[PDB]
């Protein structure tokens, strides 16, 4: 019993003997969320579709086990068995044929105002808004990016975007701004650090 338990068994039993081996290495190659524990490939080669099926349920839980799998088969190009596996664990009626497509690549941030509360806080306390922007000029941001930020309409908007360039800030980048803030006033370094 267990539609999800049957879901895993069905997908693995459908892969070819050699294609099945790929699913094993795919688990050791796909990055995991926290870290749980990667099952050694040999342990999987020793177990069979049934024995390993019961194990994905014991170690990776029943649902989280099939969910993680639907993503692997999706990488193998078996979108048909993958869409079927997720459905086996939850048919979910009302599902339209095709048109929803994948959500936008832009991670929709929560509509809860809070992360911006520290931007306006320091911008209003820094006063010299240009002092920090001019500091990162030619340093971390390129000449075209720094200008795109200065082309903003509002003045505080120039800083808000600069902070959104997080994917461009490295460990040294963050220290670059935190350091310039101490040179002008150590108080903000502590007030902003003690979030």
């Amino acid at each position: 019993m267990g539609r999800a338990r049957d879901a895993i068994l069905d997908a693995l039993e459908n892969l070819t003997a050699e294609e099945l081996k790929k699913f094993k290495l795919k688990l050791l190659s796909v990055p995991l969320r926290e870290g749980y524990g990667r099952i050694p490939r040999g342990a999987l080669l020793s177990m069979d579709a049934l024995d390993l099926t019961d194990k994905l349920v014991s170690f990776y839980l029943e649902t989280y086990g099939a969910e993680l799998t639907a993503n692997v088969l999706r990488d193998m190009g078996l979108q048909e068995m993958a869409g079927q596996l997720q459905a086996a664990t939850h048919q979910g009626s009302g599902a339209a044929p095709a048109g929803i497509q994948a959500p936008p690549q832009s991670a929709a941030k929560p509509g809860l105002h809070f992360i911006d509360q520290h931007r306006a806080a320091l911008i209003a306390r820094v006063t010299n808004v240009e002092w920090l922007l001019d500091a990162l000029y030619g340093k971390v941001l390129t000449d075209e990016q720094y200008q795109a930020v200065r082309a903003e309409p509002t003045n505080p908007s120039k800083m808000r975007k600069l902070f959104s360039f997080t994917p461009a800030w490295n460990w040294t980048c963050k220290d670059l701004l935190l350091q310039a803030l101490r040179e002008s006033q150590s108080y903000l370094v502590e007030d902003l650090e003690r979030s």
